[PDB]
């Protein structure tokens, strides 16, 4: 796979080039606007995912499983990235900057978790090159432990995913070493960034929990991938 | 004193703190009903929770926190901690979850409860991943401690900012310990950081299993804040 031959800078360059644009809110019903926004973001997310090195080496069934498990975490981590420069606020779009008081509409509990994630990123001085690495880890990791098959192909697919995840780890480390971090600082920061992904999983599970609907089904994702 | 520990002293402290393995209620009526299986598992978990507080109080740095923050971390982490212990106990039993030495269950037995074959399958996949990574006991105790300190830290004045900093400093210390363990084992630098990432990434899966375990549940057996607090003071 081409992905496994990439250097750290080529991997970063590929991911930076795949970044979807920042969409605007069309306009009210909170769910209304957020739903309209997320629906337009998902279309760009499928095209982004097709451009993550290694992803299209997988079967369509496995690409859908990964997206089904990761899509809300991917939307949330984009939101948190957008919001770093707005302490106390969530920048859903450039024309939809919501503060905490506008979550009281069980939405506040998740707003708070999202704000805490944005704060953490700010604290850490999270860089854009690191963000795109983290977003692609979410895509490949979130669903990998729940492939439901035991065929040779499934084993080969999971093994490919883990080698791409290793490549992204190497990339994260190279970015930090090139920024001047000591060997120990490199390990510590890699771990800090990966541990935040556990909180993003938690937030996504909450959001799903309170929802239960408007979730993209397996069949919906398969068709968007086929097009 | 916790941040002054060497990597070597950290592993020795975590290994010494480690809780006993408990038995399920002896000679339960078999085959199980959904209610009787949930009864056995709840009784096992309730007894394990007592020893989890004892272990937690011995995790370097945990007891430097206020009691409130200690309870908050245990409330957030308790089921994840129980599940990683289950996954570890079960590594040497493919196809099977060793809930206790006298309670080894195969996948068909997870079907007795509604929706708990799904989780049951998720736990089996984790034990297989640990088996295939050949996870070592010293790594397991570091990972269980990371879960305790990490799961609740992002859901907490200067005092609060200092508590979090202390937690992130202890987490760094446990990270350095994991790396130290992999270096002494002979892993290249590249292999060290890749293995660290692989282990930390499995923790997001454990979070997912704990979340689903709760959701299925809700579809009073959870330990209360007051209960956790009472056990921490005694
Ligand atoms: C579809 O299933 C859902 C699961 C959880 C929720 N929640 C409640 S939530 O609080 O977790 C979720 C997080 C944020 O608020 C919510 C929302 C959203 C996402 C998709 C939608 O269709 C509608 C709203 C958000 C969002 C939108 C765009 C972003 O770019 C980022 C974040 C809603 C729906
Ligand atoms: C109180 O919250 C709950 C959250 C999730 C669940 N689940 C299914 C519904 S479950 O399958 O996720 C959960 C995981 C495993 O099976 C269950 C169970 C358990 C834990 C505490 C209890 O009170 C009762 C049962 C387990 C366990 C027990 C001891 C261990 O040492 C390790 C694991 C049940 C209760």
């Amino acid at each position: 796979s081409l992905a496994l031959s990439l250097t750290a800078d080529q991997m970063v360059s590929a991911l930076l080039d795949a970044e979807p644009p920042i969409l605007y809110s069309e306009y009210a019903s909170m769910m209304g606007l957020l739903t309209n926004l997320a629906d337009r973001e998902l279309v760009h997310m499928i095209n982004w995912a097709k451009r993550v090195p290694g992803f299209v080496d997988l079967t369509s069934h496995d690409q859908v499983h990964l997206l089904e498990c990761a899509w809300l975490e991917i939307l949330m981590i984009g939101l948190v990235w957008r919001s770093m420069e707005h302490p106390g606020k969530l920048l859903f779009a450039p024309n939809l900057l919501l503060d905490r008081n506008q979550g009281k509409c069980g939405m506040v509990e998740i707003f708070d978790m999202l704000l805490a994630t944005s704060s953490r990123f700010r604290m850490m001085n999270l860089q854009g090159e690191e963000f795109v690495c983290l977003k692609s880890i979410i895509l490949l990791n979130s669903g990998v432990y729940t492939f439901l098959s035991s065929t040779l192909k499934s084993l080969e697919e999971k093994d490919h995913i883990h080698r791409v995840l290793d490549k992204i780890t190497d990339t994260l480390i190279h970015l930090m070493a090139k920024a001047g971090l000591t060997l120990q600082q490199q390990h510590q920061r890699l771990a800090q960034l990966l541990l935040i992904l556990s909180h993003i999983r938690h937030m996504s599970n909450k959001g799903m929990e309170h929802l239960y609907n408007v979730v993209p089904s397996y069949d919906l994702l398969l068709e968007m991938l086929d097009a």
